[PDB]
């Protein structure tokens, strides 16, 4: 996250760090949401190399001791099927991890809330992106997880040529693009947690930014849409 501020340690607790086998140590390489005790939702592009994956709930400082963490192996993957990972502009950028052991729920550990079905935010809905992806374009990842406050920008907007144009689709959300805060790697398959009606519901799966840098104006930050998806979701979990 650019120009992000640190969460307080309790404030997202369905954010989860997935990290990957290298060498004798483990590398975070993207967020995901804890949304069954034992599955996690995140991009289908964050799992297209075949790693040794972990997944860590009660994560809050990547390089110290938070005495929260519960870490977990991945032991099933299911991409979307209509992934293609040299067509994310195609969408379908989400991915579930069924994990090897179902985690202990707690204040820094819950359950991510999805929106219902077809939910569609009007445009400039206050949202945060979270996550501890770089700090600044080519920059580094973050030590402790950040949040960053990102309104979105409707397909109307989103799909102009002036900023995503045809790259963007419905089945995406957009937001931020103001040219300070945004998303960068790391962050992708994590959540955007937008507040409708009171609760905040995972909005988002954190998938693209601009080639052109992280935080660029008009280039707002593109998530795939979790509404899009619910069916989906649920009936790979009933089938899993
Ligand atoms: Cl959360
Ligand atoms: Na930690």
């Amino acid at each position: 996250v650019v120009g992000g501020t640190e969460a307080q340690r309790n404030s997202w607790p369905s954010q989860i760090s997935l990290q990957y086998r290298s060498g004798s140590s483990w590398a975070h390489t993207c967020g995901g949401t804890l949304i069954r005790q034992n599955w996690v939702m995140t991009a289908a592009h964050c799992v297209d190399r075949e790693l040794t994956f972990r997944v860590v709930v009660g994560e809050h400082n990547l390089n110290q001791n938070d005495g929260t963490e519960q870490y977990v192996g991945v032991q099933k993957i299911v991409v979307h099927p209509y992934w293609n990972t040299d067509d994310v502009a195609a969408g379908y950028d989400i991915a579930l991890l069924r994990l090897a052991q179902s985690v202990t729920l707690n204040s820094y550990v819950q359950l991510g809330v999805l929106p219902r079905a077809g939910t569609i935010l009007a445009n400039n809905s206050p949202c945060y992106i979270t996550g501890w992806g770089l700090t600044r374009t080519n920059g580094q990842l973050a030590q402790t997880l950040q949040q960053a406050y990102l309104p979105t920008v409707d397909y109307a907007i989103c799909s102009s040529s002036s900023y995503w144009g045809s790259t963007v689709k419905n089945s995406m959300v957009c937001a931020g693009g103001d040219g300070v805060r945004s998303g960068c790697q790391g962050d992708s398959g994590g959540p955007l947690h937008c507040l409708v009606n009171g609760q905040y519901a995972v909005h988002g799966v954190t998938s693209f930014v601009s080639r052109l840098g992280c935080n660029v104006t008009r280039k707002p930050t593109v998530f795939t849409r979790v509404s899009a998806y619910i069916s989906w979701i649920n009936n790979v979990i009933a089938s899993n």
